[PDB]
């Protein structure tokens, strides 16, 4: 299949996503590495990701996310849940049980499965940030291992955000990449280390 871009681009709204500090203690469920630009979360936890404007986008703006893997011999391939978590009963009423990721409480998702390339993505209303805030905030959920046979193998993925108009064009783009895996504190620890060495 096609690969989508993965360019950044802030656009005419000052587009960009932002991430909490969680810290690297084993403990933690979900920690992103500013200096990978990885995230690094458990199997369907809770990620939140911020998004970031300078200048408020119109209604019926939209927040797409879909996951491509990395490397370029395979960013081609669809990304899905490999053939055991696709069978998982851990259906939450809107989310197809192929999809790897999910938005966790917002009735107004929606997930789209491209006729023409077959990739999977989840899109969201917009909405301005509430009284007394500066962002807003995206629940995210990763519903398969970096690990799993049958599906990303071990392969890692970036996550692409695009900002859209109604008829889905871009306004905007960012990504990171991510590893879904038992002990996020622990790798991220690691991968930083790896990258000073
Ligand atoms: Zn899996």
């Amino acid at each position: 299949s096609s690969v989508p871009s993965q360019k950044t681009y802030q656009g005419s709204y000052g587009f960009r996503l932002g991430f909490l500090h969680s810290g690297t203690a084993k403990s933690v469920t979900c920690t992103y590495s500013p200096a990978l630009n990885k995230l690094f979360c458990q199997l369907a936890k809770t990620c939140p990701v911020q998004l970031w404007v300078d200048s408020t986008p119109p209604p019926g703006t939209r927040v797409r996310a879909m996951a491509i893997y990395k490397q370029s011999q395979h960013m081609t391939e669809v990304v899905r849940r490999c053939p055991h978590h696709e069978r998982c009963s851990d259906s939450d009423g809107l989310a197809p049980p192929q999809h790897l990721i999910r938005v966790e409480g917002n009735l107004r998702a929606e997930y789209l499965d491209d006729r023409n390339t077959f990739r999977h993505s989840v899109v969201v209303p917009c909405e301005p940030p509430e009284v007394g805030s500066d962002c807003t905030t995206i629940h995210y959920n990763y519903m398969c291992y970096s690990s799993c046979m049958g599906g990303m193998n071990r392969r890692p993925i970036l996550t692409i955000i695009t900002l859209e108009d109604s008829s889905g064009n871009l306004l905007g783009r960012d990504s990171f990449e991510v590893r879904v895996c038992a002990c996020p504190g622990r790798d991220r620890r690691t991968e930083e280390e790896n990258l000073r060495k």
